[PDB]
């Protein structure tokens, strides 16, 4: 169900362009889960809000990709569509 | 008949740059009509006045666009030219 | 006409700059017409004699702005020029 | 019904500007709710009252933000718009 | 009548250039009908809207290709001129 | 001649700082030549005197420009300078 | 007589930078003659006032490319200048 | 328990605009606690009372604020506030 | 540990973006460990909070660059915060 | 001998930065040399001090470009500065 | 000898705030010198003390800046100071 | 004496890169001699400084070329250096 | 030991705002060293406290440009801070 | 163990897209051993990270290269990463 | 010894982005020695400072180039890192 990968999409829709560059930084700290790593940076910092869903989602499950979205956003994006997100992300 | 998109330009052109950052703010506010939709805040907070043209005029239906304008304008932008667009929006 | 307008700049001229502060607090007081609504203080206590003008003649209607001035002038303002401005608002 | 974000907007507006820096200071002070955080005093300070609502509603829960709204202006803005905009916020 | 084909060639000219890299991301996840399948992730980010019309009209039938077209783009594109393309595509 | 163009330049000069914002407003008011107009707002509020020269020499007729000079000048520039440039202008 | 067509080059040199990016957002919108079309916007809000002189003028007629520029120019650029290019593009 | 800062903005609140003044200069002759040091005079002549809250919290610990501002004021200030603010200072 | 790296990130966050330049200018002068240099002015005067963030982190130690952070700040910064990263720095 | 050049380069740096937009200004209305031409206003009014040196020397001739300063400088710059550089300008 | 210069800021120092925008008024009125102008008011008015003294002695031969000193000082200044500046103006 | 050819080289070196599109595009307009022809576009556009001397010099007589230099030069280029190249183009 | 730099920032911290556009002035004309010249004026009149600073400090000998700080400071700051410097200044 | 060599891959990884143009320069100066050489230029600036890393570590010794990766990073590079390697390096 | 070049690294690295723009200018002007030349502006306007670096040291004599740099910089860098740069030059 890829689809709801779009639904990520609109999750860097409603924040600032200024918010942008932040979320990048706060990306590599995150604890992730075993059997994952990081992306390496040289292309994160460019890759732009839709860059972070092409590379994000293949390199994320999805599934696993919607929690993993969630986490970053309600720590540093604080915004009440973190929640929008997760409302369509389960189904 | 797209040469009405113009008449839109000189809405923007009779208000104060003060009033432009406002007008923006409430944008996404304004209810809609179904099978449309909202632009997304990055480019928007951006893009000028003109921007809010093309790009405006381009999303939204232009005949569809005109009456959208003058909800807006007189709901905040509260100015006397708001009807100056009505007098050249239908013909 | 957008002329009438600046003889309205004359209102404000015959006055003292005493005065101008009082028209300012009374000016939310007085009775609109529906389809109108007030300016926000902010810009209203900053904004001088001339950009009570500028902003207010956008705001309301010129034909009803001359009406509009008329009430406030000589309810407060209470000088013989108020009917000076009537003398041309009308033409 | 992001709509009641704007009836916040003329919160900002009854008050005046020398009020506005007040209101800042007092903001980090206000008891906060669990799984929600305080705001990076950089923008906050330049922000403008414009700035607040924008970043203020997304930052806060809309239904919340109704609610820390009334806390911040009734202990501190001391102002009867306060209730003012409680009675559009409910509904 | 591989004609209505090159009218979908429009379909991108009326969009900006920032538009075109959003479009690609959006094919893919778009629900497909059965006895057809996707397009190679390798071409297609490369592909120019001239090369996603080539391949796309024969990757997929013209006569269901203009319908796939609509799809996408009121969804995604939300352009007026999504509807000038079916108004042609029909005949 | 655009010479005779640097003569206005020096029109702003013999004015004080507050007169300059009066002479903003009523420049919109004055009556105009056909196959011109008025120049929009925006920039003219910020445009400063400088910048009344460069836009205005280049919108208005030279010639013309001179012309129009005078007009806002003796209305309510008030000045004996005023004539001072019609001195230069002319020849 | 090619050269006719340089003359157009100096037409959007007499215009600022902030002039030139409103010239492309009218240029689509002006009435065209038959027998001729309108320019693919990709290019064109890209393509500088020299790409639009290499595309212009192959685009539109030479001939009929001088009276197609005092048109949009007199209409929206608003300048003395506008003449300046007719003086010479007769001949 | 930063709230405890609140408090100390109505220590300035008692004090008269005149008073306000002589705070200032007092500030720098006071005896500082080592590990501590003194605040640039630059900002704080212009820091309003307000001012002298922000970063007065900020510069100096707030459990050791409260102590600091008691001495200031019984000094100079001299007022029964003064103690009025130890009522909160403490818990 | 990366993640402690982040509640340095909150350290320039309590700070206004007066602080901030100055900041900038002590950093050169702090006295360094062997086996470590300096960063190169260049980037250093343009690197906002957040790129010194993840250039500090980088080029300078974790838990070397948590004491270097309490350094600077508590001898320029001079704020109460200072302490508050420092709390959370070891653990 | 080039370096006669760099002299210049001094010439607008005893003026200060809101004298600088005025000498653009002027730069055009003063009178030239035939077998030489004017240089576009969309650099120029760009350009910075030293943009304007390598450009203005480029398309002006240096020992011409020596003279050609001394005119409008005396003109509008008005400055004792003027003849400072004439000392060096011959040699 | 720039630094005689100085003493010039001396002149306006042992005069009374009162004094000061007498000065100005008089500047205006004085004869001048061949090959030299007079300095548009604007900044005239604002410019202060020191203000005339950088903009005074850039404008005017510091020479002749010294004598044209002396003029208006001893016509209106009447100070026995304004002999006290020749003291040092020569030498 | 192919070698003048080379001299030509230096023609486009004394220039900025942003000139270099400029003299592509008048290149063509420019009036050519009898018995001679212009290059087709296609590669123009493309070849660089170096492919307009290769091509060029051997496009155009050596002799012939030298004189086409000027023209081109003095007409757009309007650079000092243009002569410098023909006190070496003779000899 | 470039750090002695630092107690050079301390100097403009001890004088109020006002005395610092005094300082600007008084800086150009002082007596300099063989070896050394002067700054350019646009940037110094811009330049703040800190601006001063580092920019004096690479322009002028660390040594030397603690030398250079008492001359100007004893001389027109005429304060007994001025001497605090030079406490630290040796070391 | 050529493994070992896809560690270093890593080293690339952690640095930014700017940093790599610097890494680049700097690998030519290094100090070398005898009984090898330098890499040419020509494919150096072009290769990629990637390729500093294949043809790297087939030009240098891979026990020897993890040791010259050491050198050149601590020296340019500075990063706390830079030993990240050195522990996988050795094994 | 190339080395001693990368030194000639670190002499733009003191310098601010502000003052590399000037650099450029001043490069073309300086007296040179007999048997080298000068180098074509179009790459040297782009090429950054580590550009200027790789091309200048194998443009100019590296033994002779350190000597070069002291020039331009003591002239026009004016500042005290220069002579850092000749500590490390000769060895």
């Amino acid at each position: 169900m890829g689809r709801a990968r779009d639904a990520i999409l609109d999750a860097l829709e409603n924040l600032t362009a200024e918010e942008l560059k932040k979320f990048k930084l706060k990306l590599l700290s995150v604890p992730l889960r075993e059997g994952y790593g990081r992306i390496p940076r040289g292309a994160l910092l460019s890759m732009d809000a839709l860059d972070l869903t092409d590379k994000l989602v293949s390199f994320y499950l999805e599934t696993y990709g919607a929690e993993l979205t969630a986490n970053v956003l309600r720590d540093m994006g604080l915004q009440e569509m973190a929640g929008q997100l997760q409302a369509a992300t389960h189904q």
